[PDB]
This record gives structure tokens, sequence and C-alpha cells, in this order.
RNA sequence: UCCGCGGUAGCUCAGGGUAGAGCAGCCGGCUGUUAACCGGUAGGUCGCAGGUUCGAGUCCUGCCCGCGGAGCCA
RNA sequence: UCCGCGGUAGCUCAGGGUAGAGCAGCCGGCUGUUAACCGGUAGGUCGCAGGUUCGAGUCCUGCCCGCGGAG
């Protein structure tokens, strides 16, 4: 029977066998010192003699576990044997356990198929799969069924056959994985913003149980509290970073706006979180719900600075579809074929959407989005 | 407080508010009948003389639910106030409610965006959904780890979570969900087959759990259980096809010999399973875990007649790649210059598993929105 | 296009006269290493193709990749 | 590729001389309908483009599409 690094201390003073990869070794000879990898830690392996393979060969290690404050975690293993199961034939191109530094952040994108074995490298990605497993959860306790469609207009065809549906697919920085939610029978925009502060607390909670030794490991400080958040409407908005932070804004807030007005959030009510509601119908999809006083009913959700969630409530009406594709100067019998279904009594609807690595990425403190995807561009 | 159908028997005598969609109405002057379709069910609803709008319109009822065996499911609401949230402006293409007959096959597809609002038509949806609730569920719970990616991809995953799966489309009817299992560390091939055994059975589980009433309601018929199922080496499928079949079969089995070999396991050993071991190299990619005799630690997977699942195990050693090839995929090869644990996979046809169990006369209904 | 900084060993980087050293590697040595270190030894499209020079990684010309600034963006 | 059935209201199918019927739609009637039905009414690229005929959904030449069948 197997035993994970995780679960040493259980089976302190007993037989073990180990599955892992050589993560490192240093041969003084008669004694020598075994760094083994697998997918719950490192464990330190001590033995003598015998010949090694490169880092990063695949072994079966079998001996007794003991109590030592030298080794890394306080606990080591003395070989009885050490099998191979998969030899390395060359070094690898990067020294892996001395990551993330010793390494250009661009040589590491270059060698991801093998870097990405590094505990650092490995935990964003974990990390993530909680979160995404949180989302999923939450959603079907609360009645959601999850659909895989072949964008916009499927899952709205959806609503109207579930009535409230999410998916979990990735788009087209260039590919990333989005976490769409989209309901029907709502009131307005608030009923999904709402849905959104209790989707995200557990989304994080979930992260914070199945994945803390990853959290920890990556040395991130934990968001506060996803409950009240502050909300700001983009004409508010708009002036404060006018008259307070004179940062002149256009009609749509940029990437460096967003980031301005996340920390002037921070400090007014200490919130890593923040929605901008309320935008202008001309930075707007035509399908977005409109208001009498030119603006609509939608919101986009800031944490941390950067823009993790759009979303809004959509046109149900037909006639207003092409109201909006009128004002918006564009051809109505172009769209003929997404406009058939609102013929039939589509129900008041709305949905937004999650950047998965974003919110990764803003979660764990990481520098680029592209850590929080497997195999980037 | 609103009350879904599939909640009303906890509420007879009280007033309730439906929310769902005119599924259908039939009215006889001054008393017609409202059939009112939510995400759980439909309800008849009693009323009489105001005008209702065309059947599909969006709705919002308020009303006494009562007993009443003349009503579907032995309940019905008498209506206090019926308003309406969304009126439909034109009749259906198809009588929705008259589905699946009354509609030809092809004519279902043509009108999907609103032929899909079906009780029977979603059905398949919604099991589909369990599949892959219970599909995630197990393999979480064994230690595996969900990736995200753009074959190979699955395999470097492997080096670094040493179990992972991934629920993604793909191409090669022409686009379909595919639920892909990578495990590394294995014995043989039998640890996966053993490994999709245990998997089948979580996923129907979850489907009989949270998908049930749609299981009923198409009418389906529940398979043998997903165990100790029969296993054939494909020389030897190969002899029964030919000698107690009169089927001459080729190198490779086609779709019309899997499906015969389907009805020999049903007689032989009343299993509606059956795994096809042992392919020949020249039938298998290059990727494939090569024998001493020609063969392959290969398998697929017979549900019903139909292959839902092909795998085995991978070559993890660098030289025997291009000994099974060669400088063409110096980018795919890399990864296993360093030390790449022995390792296989397998990859189940979403569509295909949710067809045959529900019995469905075509793959295409398992599709929300098909190709063409 | 102009200015500036970058392009040198598997990795990280030094530098008008052999192109050099740490880590990874190889050989030898070493019973407690935490980025072990000691000796020896291998390792190159110095960006590429042409010039000045006895001599070019270094200077000249053109061109290729990248970052920042100026400019351009009727 | 060949062969054989198909293509008519929206849907499903009737048939060498206004192109029709029930389903739903519209108007009118009905307090227990389960695919309610009674009357009235609206609804067309008869596949498309060329011929025979005074007259073609109907026959005959070519093509597009669907289903099915062949070692
Ligand atoms: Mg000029």
């Amino acid at each position: 029977m197997r035993v994970l690094v995780r679960d040493l201390k259980a089976h302190v003073g007993q037989e073990v066998e180990l599955l892992g990869f050589l993560h490192w070794r240093r041969d003084l000879g008669r004694i020598q010192f075994l760094l083994l990898r697998d997918r719950s830690g490192v464990v330190q392996v001590v033995t003598g003699g015998l010949k090694l393979p490169l880092p990063e060969s695949a072994l079966r290690v079998r001996g007794l576990v003991v109590e030592n404050a030298k080794a890394p975690g306080g606990l080591e293993v003395q070989a009885k044997e050490v099998e191979v199961l998969s030899p390395a034939l060359e070094p690898t191109p990067v020294e892996i356990p001395k990551e993330e530094w010793r390494a250009n952040p661009d040589t590491l994108l270059e060698y991801r198929y093998v870097t990405l074995r590094g505990e650092k490298a490995r935990a964003p990605l974990k990390v993530q799969a909680a979160l995404v497993r949180g989302f999923r959860r939450y959603l079907d306790r609360q009645d959601f069924t999850e659909i895989f469609t072949p964008p916009q207009l499927y899952k709205q065809i959806m609503v109207g056959v579930f009535e409230r549906v999410y998916e979990v697919a990735p788009v087209w920085l260039n590919e990333y994985l989005s976490l769409d939610v989209e309901m029907g029978f709502i009131a307005d925009e608030e009923d999904l913003m709402r849905l959104e502060e209790a989707l995200l607390a557990e989304m994080l909670e979930e992260a914070l149980n199945t994945a803390g030794d990853e959290i920890r490991l990556l040395g991130a400080t934990w968001p506060s509290f996803p409950q009240d958040i502050p909300r700001l409407t983009h004409a508010e908005a708009k002036r404060i970073l006018k008259e307070e932070l004179g940062y002149p804004v256009g009609q749509d807030l940029s990437e460096e706006a967003e980031r301005l007005l996340g920390e002037y959030a921070k400090e007014r009510w200490g919130s890593d979180w923040l929605f901008v509601t309320r935008y202008p119908r001309s930075v707007r999809p035509f399908y977005t719900y409109p208001e009498e006083d030119g603006t609509t009913r939608s919101f986009d959700l800031l944490f941390r600075g950067l823009e993790i969630t759009s979303g809004g409530q959509r046109i149900h009406r037909y006639e207003e579809l092409l109201e909006s594709l009128k004002a918006k100067g564009m051809d109505p019998e172009a769209f003929h074929g997404y406009l058939e279904v609102f013929k039939y009594g589509m129900p008041p609807h709305g949905g937004f959407a999650i950047g998965a690595e974003r919110l990764t990425q803003k979660l764990l403190g990481l520098p680029n989005v592209r850590y929080a995807r497997a195999f980037p561009r």
C-alpha cells in the first residue's frame, strides 16, 4: 500500500512505500540524500552507495519513517530499497527544485512541459481546480444545470429550457477559462450581483479547504470576505477618478483606471472587491437591458484592481432588441437567426462570466495571468 | 416565496406562487385549463374567461393547491391571479406539448431553440449533466486533479499531478463532449479497466439520484451493473464474429461488428457491457504500448453494442516512441526524455453513453445544439 | 525612423589581444547535506553577412528578435 | 457513384381542369378539458428551370435536397 508524503507523520516508525519523482539528489558518497516529490509534497530520503538516476526519474522507495529536525518537514525516510521505474535520459533544461528563482520568467515558459512539475509552478493550477469545484457545487445546490454548448445566444436559449444554467468552457489573454452563469425569472441586475457574492464566497471556501497547502506554499494573502461588496455607478466612478485621482477617464474604464478604483475601494471600505454598475449604452452590447437615463442594467466586478467579472440583464422582448439594434446602427435582418427565439415568450433573464485565471492570479498574488494557465499560447 | 411543481404536495390547501411557461391551454369558455411548465415539471392550472397569451409565454401564477384525480399528477392549482411576464408573439413552429411525435425527427432539430423546451427533449441533457457530475465526484475522491488544456497535454500533466481528468469538447457526431482520464504509476492496462468500472458505477448512481424523474420520464431500461465486465481479446472476438455469427471481419471491427458483439455479450453473460482487449498495433496510434506478440495494451468498451470508450497504456520510454514511428514530433517527445511514469488513460463519449442509456433513437438527441 | 538598454555554454551572467565562471554535466574524493564543496575535465550559430584592423565578443555598414522613451497614428 | 421511394399551408400528408383538411392561428359558442369540438375565416416558390398541351401539383428532360438500399 502506497503512502503519500502528506500522511507520513501517521506512519512514524513504520515501513512505507513511496511513489514519486527524483526531485533532487545530493551525493556525498557514503551517504546521499534524495528529495522525492509526489502529488502531496516532497520528503527527504537517506541512503548510500548505489548510483542514482538523474533528477526527475520515476521512483519507488521503500524505507523506514524517522523524525529528524535536520530534514525539511521534520520527517525523513531511511531507504531499504530504491527502485527506478523510469530513468531520466538527460539533465532538465532548468533546475526545477531551484525555481521560481534561478530562471528568468521567460525561460520558465519555454520549458513549461517540465518546469510545471515544480511545487510552486503547479500550485496555482491546483487552486484553480478547487475554485471551479466550488463554483459548480454552489450552483448545483442552487438548482443550476450545467450545459455543454458549441456563445451568448446558446446560454440564453437554454434559459427557456432549464431556467438556470452554467458552463465552464474555453473562450477566445488569447485562450482562457470562462465560468458562465445565466438565470431566468429575475427581477433586475441586482439578483445577479447578489448571486455572485454568494458564489464567490463558496468558491473561496472550497479553495481554503481542499487547497490549503498550495495556498500556504505560495504565501498568498487571503482577500476580505465577498459580502456586501461596495457599488459605484460608472458616473460616480468617473467623478472620483477625476476629482480625487486627477485621472481623466473616457466613456469606458481602462485597465489603468480599474487599478485605481481598486486602490480607492481598498482605502474607503477596506474591500478587495468593487462593483461598477450602470455603464453607458454605447460601451455595452446591443442585447444589454437599457435604462431611461441613458445607462444600462449592467455591472463589472473589480477584484484587486482587475476586472474578473462582467455581466448584466439582457433584453427579452423581441421589439426592444430591434429598437436596440437600430439605435446602435446595426442591420436587424442580419440577426434574424438570433432574434428568432425572442419571438416566443423569453423570460426576464441575465448573466455574467468569471475569468478563472484572472481570479486565480489576483488571488494567489501571481505576477502574470499566464502563471494561472497550464499551457499558454 | 416561489414553489416548484415537484414540491406541490407539501403545500396542499395553501396559497402558492408559480413561475414557468404556458406549456398548453384548453379554453372551454367560462373555464380554461393551463399546463404550466417549470424546470421541475408541469402542473394543471384552472381558471376562466380572461385572455391567455399564446403558449410558451412566461407566466406568474398565484393560486390554491388542490387535490383532484382528473388532474395530471393528482394535483391542480385554482388561480386567483395570472400575470404575464413575457408574451409569445407567434405560435410555435411545432406543438411542443405534442412531442416527440407529431413532428418528424429532422424537424425538431430545425427548431431546436424552442423544441428543446419539451420535457422529453431536455431530459437527456439533464441526465448527461448528472453523469458528468458523477464522473468528477468519483475521480475527485480518488485524488484526481481536474485540468484545463488547449492527448499529449494530458500525458504531460501526468508528470505533474499523477492523476488528471478533463471534460472538454472534441472534433475529429461532429462536435462531442469527451471525458478524458489519464493516470500514472500504473501496473498495466488492467488498472485502467478496473477504474472505468468503478467510475461508470458512480456515474449511473449520480444519474439515478439527481436525474431520476427524467430517467423515468423517458422510460429507459437500466443496464446491468458495470462490474466484472466480460473481456474478449480482439483475436477472440474476430473468431466469434466469423464462426458463430457468419460476419466476415477485416483487420478492424466495424460499427456493425461491434453491434453484433454486443448482442453476443447479452446472450452469453446477459451483460450490456463488454471489453475488447489486445488490438493489433497496426490499428492503434503510435503512442500505444506494444506487446511481444504484435498486440497492444489497449481496450474498447462496448455499451449496448456501441463503443463509448477507447484507451490503453501509453509508451513512456523516449526511445520506444521513435521505435514506434521521428524528428517530426520533436516538441512532443521532449517530455519523455525526463523520466515519464508508466501511464495510461481513456476517454468516454458523453453523448454516446447518454444515448444508449436512455435508448435514444440517435446520438444527436443527447447534444443540445448539434452541428447542421 | 531617432535615442537608450538588451541578444555571449544546458541555466544565470562577466568581458581592440586565448571567450570565461558559477550552477547543471562527466571523472576522482568526501557518513548529516538544507542552493553540500574539493580537484580535475568537457561544454559556443559571442546574432548573421560583409567590411576596418596584424588582431573583432568589442569598431563600421546593412539586416533579424525584444523592452522602454520620442515620434508617427490626413 | 448507381438504384428506389420522397419534396404541396407552419406541421403532417390528400390528389391533365378555382390547390385542400385537421392540428394552431384569428372571430364567435360552451363551467371539467386530458390530442376538448362546433361554426365561420385567414394561410401556398405544389422543388427550380425548361418543354407537350387551349389548360400541368399531375406528364418529360436536366439539376439541388432528404431518406433508404447495394457484396
Ligand atoms: Mg498630402
